[PDB]
């Protein structure tokens, strides 16, 4: 998503962390 404590594990539209 963003920059979050979690990594986006949810195949996101790029590769970064979210909420």
């Amino acid at each position: 998503g963003s920059d979050g404590p979690i990594i986006e594990f949810f195949n996101p539209n790029g590769v970064m962390h979210y909420g």
